[PDB]
């Protein structure tokens, strides 16, 4: 039981990757403060943290705004009476070709996945520094984060920057007990991924279906990853046995980038 | 003569390193299309460009915006008669520690160092894709785009982002036959540097003078980068000799980040 | 719990970080392989896995030896009834200047820490293959196999060498259901150190307490790695949570090599 | 013109890509020591680098003894008046799966590619420094020495432990005035990889043409290197546009490994 007496706080909470993510952590004994868009998503994964037997808040946030994530996480944290671990996975992905992209375009995917997740560590380590907690930021990255990937310039551009977050915030705030990471997931089976193929079609004139399907050949252990893949991996980054690693950003991607 | 029959576009082409890769290009051969904020500054190294014996062209321009970019590159290819490298140098640097960061503050930057390679890459490969040319784009990327750095969240956030760009844009713009690499410097030896040790004191505690002494401490080489060293390999990436090299992001750094 | 019904081998289990290792995989369910230079010292270790009610098998092996190591460690597994997680954690450090490295030094330090290695990947994924288990390969690297440090060329090219070895591995194996990743420390022992610095004083003249301040105090945590440190990174690396990673060599380092 | 007045070290001289790369420091102005196993294929190349108006001494040499490397050398940088760069670039290739990688196999490749790079270090470093010569050593890596790839196993590890010695030397080295870079070619031989192809399919059950398919037609720029494209960047390396540049190893592959 790792994580007893620990609060956690996830982004992107109601469903997909996020959902696992509380629902692992809160399996391993800790309270969960619950973020995302929709009120009603969110009381049903609420629900499911506290058929668990944890304590559960659930709040609607808007990751891009500084302010109002500040304080909505503190008033989550003082509800709870602490918080140790704060996972910033919410994201957006967009596919477009690199000469195609737009400017509200990339504003949209930076003030979400870039200025969210950096908005989120500045709203933890702000708590985190008022009661000398020996706090935990947990970033979402992607195998997109280590490479540059083709129609997903602007999402790869996003996950490298995060990256270079995670390394500078895990430099400054190491002296204040807070360690900085992140996951870099695979290929997340999804019907996201249908989506994404469909895209990927109609701009090349492949056929609908191949290219999911040869994304999915790739991968040398053979097999879509599921959002508890991912969320078994954040529940060690979590974890005291994830005390000494700081400033890495992991790959969990069943063999498809090597670092 | 590497470059002989080439036209350049440079971006903050009028001083520093831009200025260095300007005249240096324009020795090698070839003409040069000079891109900045200041027209009299400008116009002064279009005409050390025009002494060397080659044609300039001299044009202020806001790389932040898409349209006016590739208007105003379209005029200038189109005053020399072509265009077959662009050179995506100009970019701005902030020094603030991860937790202080301001939501216009990282705007700013984004809009300038990663919209403005962006816009600079579509302006460029749209006008090589017109008439087949085999065109070279290079971009300004840092050793801050390697690793993240102290203080400087916000500007090496940017340069991952360059680099993933990088990436994308090589993958995507090959079967066109355009290469994109980047080049990533170290400690170029100016008057920024006093301003950056200088921020950093009045956020930290050293002394004036103490941190920019300490980092150049820190290259292997053990002495500060010219604009010239900077421009030597910006001649490299833009002749012949680099043809088959595309997606790199190569450290010209003395020994301070090892790829 | 978390490796309940596993059996592991352990190289280098007699001392130290794989005594460290053995352990707490013992502690976390696995009957253990132990498996070291001198008997005695394994006996010893072999009685601490009993007194926790698991079972401890204790041979002396050469991992250099390929034939010997792959018939002691089937011996192993059939006295206990399989093997599941291979872990090679045995390997020498040497500090010798570049120019100073002779043959029979470089020989035997790439005996050890590479053909060693290749040795217990040959061994183990050889049983886990004619028996149809999933198991699991686990090496040691270091943060000197993400990046050449002064003094340690011969330690950093063979830790370097591990590191291909793991994703050629993880590329070729992952069809038989097997993963293979490597764990890379940082800075545990502080003697070897100081040996480093002065020697570095005297070949470059480096000041003297310079090389022990770049790298020692250089850790952004700000202490040295235990064992337990390490033996907690590893001991995710052998249970379920990791299933989907393959082909890493991940950094639990306190924030000194960033990737 | 670029190499006026300087003396340059070619191992594996005699044809491929050494050949090309000593007659293109020739062509550029270098005086060429041209070292390799076969007298009468030496004396052939010899005779080409005579005809530019170039001195050549051609001698023979095992880059593998350390000792009659480092005199052979000496020899031949006494008969021309000096030695200003090094470049290691002959080795060995090997195909064979990781399982079956044999102890006289590995310890072959080992002694070529990485004993033999590292005496050639030697070597030169020693002529350099007992001179006071601000010199270049360059050694030849590959795509497998970023990342590991299947039935490349034994020449991977080599290519990553050139690697670390590459940058273990920058750093002993820079404050001799030495600096230490490395080249990475891509896929040139088409063969190998029909070979590794087959051999891929009959050890993990791919299909025939995938790994092929995979690697050769997955190069962005979609044309195999040649031994020009290779000599072309080892002449930016040779040259004082790479004074700067030290610890680098860069990909220069048509965009297969991106960094």
């Amino acid at each position: 039981m790792s994580l007893s007496g620990k609060i956690a706080a996830v982004t992107g909470a109601a469903q997909g990757i996020g959902k696992a993510i509380a629902l692992r952590l809160a399996k391993d004994g800790a309270d969960v403060i619950l973020l995302d868009v929709k009120q009603d998503t969110l009381a049903e994964t609420a629900k499911e943290v506290e058929a668990l037997g944890r304590r559960a808040v659930a709040l609607t946030a808007d990751i891009s705004n500084r302010d109002q994530f500040r304080s909505t996480l503190a008033d989550a944290a003082k509800t709870l009476g602490g918080l140790d671990i704060m996972v910033n996975n919410a994201g957006i992905c967009q596919v477009k070709p690199i000469l195609d992209i737009e400017p509200a375009e990339i504003e949209k995917i930076f003030s979400i996945n870039v200025q969210g997740v950096l908005w989120g560590m500045q709203a933890a380590a702000t708590l985190f520094k008022e009661k000398g907690t020996k706090g935990k930021i947990i970033n979402a990255c992607s195998i997109a984060g280590h490479e540059g990937y083709p129609l997903l310039g602007a999402y790869s551009a996003t996950k490298f920057a995060v990256r270079a977050l995670t390394q500078s915030a895990a430099k400054e705030l190491a002296s204040s007990g807070i360690t900085v990471n992140s996951y870099c997931p695979g290929i997340v089976g999804t019907d996201m991924w249908v989506t994404i193929d469909k895209r990927m079609a109609e701009i090349t004139g492949t056929e609908i279906g191949a290219t999911y399907k040869k994304y999915v050949e790739g991968i040398a252990l053979g097999r879509v990853e599921t959002a508890d893949d991912v969320a078994g991996f954040v529940a060690y980054l979590s974890s005291s046995d994830a005390d000494y690693m700081t400033g890495q950003s992991v790959l969990i991607d069943g063999g498809l980038v090597f670092r």
